[PDB]
């Protein structure tokens, strides 16, 4: 709740260029968990390398979608239960596409990584903790989709 | 069932040189999930790098075994319950050797990858879907081995 | 000269979002030649991983500079001797920063890679050849900087 | 129990320089499962590359802690129930820090890898089996922490 | 000359399945020098990942060609000057395709690697030395192509 | 010369545990230039992966040798011509073992990387510059070995 400001202020920097920042998050994600790459299947084809995904307009569009859902979480940072229904169904989608629930922890690490690299000295441990708890709440809501 | 032909016709190309095609599938598998490499323990030793596994006659023999089980699935594409018992026990084996059930999804992605690269324009989305469902059925049967 | 049109038409697609396309080229470059990463030294620090470079405003600014020099080459596709002086000095710069001349061949491969992935079916072998020869001419001019 | 000697004798070599050997185990671990790297969060920061973790005094200190817990397992090789309580709580810790139980299988593979490379011809299949069963017992005790 | 037998006897094992062994050599080559991958340009396209090259009939055909040139070197192990002309022109080819002379040292390391993994205990240091000198002589002849 | 103190003070931290710091430098080196790994040939065998080199007592011994030569450069920071003869012959050695002169630039980047990670805030750009120039002088002397 004091850290709701910490979320708000830190997100301001990154929301100004969501694709550039989102591309950091996804490049980091594939570096940590390369087995996620085949799950982005567009026009019946699999990306061979992570740099392949960055040439795909559909993949970059998904980066934008991801950033908009995080942006919705920031907007509702003070009460995330308003998004529970939407997030539950987003979890069910991703379950359908083949994402394991556990892969969302790597996503969280990739989000925290992108924030640390963007904010530098401004990524205080209280900012880390706040984002950890906001992201934790998002994934909690999403996890409902897996049962 | 119409796609049983799609399975049959597409497999014809790859079954003519099963080791060459199987080597693609396994090179792709280790690229996506490097932590599978230590599970192939022959003569009490661990492969250091994926290219090490390709020099091992026992490892290449396992590639041939893998291709023969897929070949059996194609032969019984129209009724896979004939193989359920064999596949259940194959799952129990792999559980014993240390493979997590979830790793079989990466195997599926590696199989679809090898088929896409071998068939090129001939890997139609209906062919993708058919193989996804055949492979899904194989792993369903195998998953019984984990309980 | 007929292929000067091939250059012009193919570049139109990519010049509309130069950073997005340039990010493909650089991600590919570091995947092929990871030893280039330490040469981008901003504020006395070295990037640890390729995804680190994508969070750096200075690094992304260099991507934009790269795309503008290629854009100048396209503008002068019909007579590149107008840029020889500028390109010679750009080569001398890069020599100073520690880039080996030979690394520019990997850059060429990364440029052709980004074009192939962006143009798909539109990247005809005549388009490949044209870009190979335009890029070859740019590097020829730049190579003067190394003596 | 005869292999309790096999454990004892084989550990003697490695316990003389625990950090050097532990560094092998961890370099191998990150090579197999790169997604573990962000879990070592010291001073609110994430390591970008595995070589980053090797410059961290806190990370090297954790290597030493790891080796001391294995050393305790060797000391109690003949009766591991004396360590059950300590190990259960160590599991609960690691659960808290974000380690999935399943990641401990990769740790086991990394431990067996380091032992094979250190012992060479001396890593007999009976030595492999003994360490597999000792490590299996340690993780069994630790797994209690996850429920 | 005594080691001409060492060459002959050691090559016998590998020449029985040249593609399988050649695939080890090339997988190792791309692992050491990933920047070689774009040089294999078939039908105007670049392989994204090393596992892509293993699905390409043209790439596997080149593996077979490579093994046949080494096989010719073994046949003329006692007098390599008979192949100088052929090898000089093979060097000129490869120069044309964009291979740097220096990359042939990595090839040598990949050849020695494949031999070590295939021969195991049979890869004696005298066998290593013999192959080093045979390969050195082949590349010496090839190096003429670069001037 | 004022920066001779900058060299001296910064080296003090790292010389207290030369193997630990040297292991960072070499892990970084293989991450940037994997093709260097086969050049460390001990007992006629090639390391498959970088983590293999860290289990080798001979390889770790070479890390110690490397650190002692740098330590000699620091001791003679105020007049490096005293070491020219020794360094020239060290260059001739390395030429013999198969190291290309150009690979020593990657070594320099790996040394600067290890220093940055060890010194953190203490690695000022004047400290970077000083080490760049000291290392540059060492390699200049070594380069004599290549002609
Ligand atoms: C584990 C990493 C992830 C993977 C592999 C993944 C994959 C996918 C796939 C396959 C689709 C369907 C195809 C498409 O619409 O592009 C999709 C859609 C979508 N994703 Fe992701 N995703 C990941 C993480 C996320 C995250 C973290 C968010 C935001 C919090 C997100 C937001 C969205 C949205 C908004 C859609 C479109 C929604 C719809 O059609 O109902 N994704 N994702
Ligand atoms: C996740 C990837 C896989 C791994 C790590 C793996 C590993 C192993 C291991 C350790 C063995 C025992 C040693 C040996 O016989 O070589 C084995 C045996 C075998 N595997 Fe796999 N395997 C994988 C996937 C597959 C697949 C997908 C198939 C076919 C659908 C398959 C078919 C076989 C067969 C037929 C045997 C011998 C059967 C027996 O002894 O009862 N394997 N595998
Ligand atoms: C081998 C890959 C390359 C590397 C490692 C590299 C590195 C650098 C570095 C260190 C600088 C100085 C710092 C900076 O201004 O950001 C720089 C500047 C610059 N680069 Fe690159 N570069 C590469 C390729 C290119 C290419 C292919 C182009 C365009 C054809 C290009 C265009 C520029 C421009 C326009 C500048 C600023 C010019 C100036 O200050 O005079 N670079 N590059
Ligand atoms: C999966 C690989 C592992 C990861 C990611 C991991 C991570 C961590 C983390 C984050 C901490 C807390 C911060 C710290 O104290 O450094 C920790 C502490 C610790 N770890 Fe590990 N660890 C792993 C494996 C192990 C193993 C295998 C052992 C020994 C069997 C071990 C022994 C310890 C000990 C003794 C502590 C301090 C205990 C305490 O504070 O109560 N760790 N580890
Ligand atoms: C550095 C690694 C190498 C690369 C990147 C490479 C690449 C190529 C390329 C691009 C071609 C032309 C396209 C083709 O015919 O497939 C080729 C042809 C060929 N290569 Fe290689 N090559 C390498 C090593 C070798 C080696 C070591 C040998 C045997 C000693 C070899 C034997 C051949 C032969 C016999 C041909 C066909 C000859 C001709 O058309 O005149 N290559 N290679
Ligand atoms: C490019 C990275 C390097 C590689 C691949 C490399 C490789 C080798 C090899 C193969 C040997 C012979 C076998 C052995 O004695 O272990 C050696 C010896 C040695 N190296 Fe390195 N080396 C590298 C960098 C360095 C550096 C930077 C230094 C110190 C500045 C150094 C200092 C030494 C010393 C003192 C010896 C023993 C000297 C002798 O026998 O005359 N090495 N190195």
């Amino acid at each position: 709740r004091p850290e709701s400001e910490l979320i708000r202020q830190s997100w301001r920097v990154v929301s100004r260029s969501p694709l550039e920042h989102g591309t950091v998050l996804f490049a980091r994600l594939f570096a940590l968990e390369p087995s996620l790459l085949p799950l982005f299947q567009y026009n019946g084809r699999q990306f061979s390398s992570p740099e392949d995904s960055l040439s795909s307009p559909e993949f970059l569009d998904h980066i934008r979608k991801v950033m908009l859902v995080i942006d919705a979480a920031v907007t509702n940072v003070e009460d995330l239960s308003s998004l529970e229904e939407y997030l539950t169904s987003l979890g069910r989608k991703h379950r359908a596409v083949g994402v394991r629930l556990s892969s969302f922890s790597t996503v969280g690490e990739s989000l925290l990584y992108m924030l640390e690299k963007s904010l530098g000295p401004d990524f205080t441990p209280a900012t880390r903790t706040a984002w950890s708890r906001l992201y934790g709440a998002v994934v909690q809501a999403m996890s409902r989709g897996w049962d």
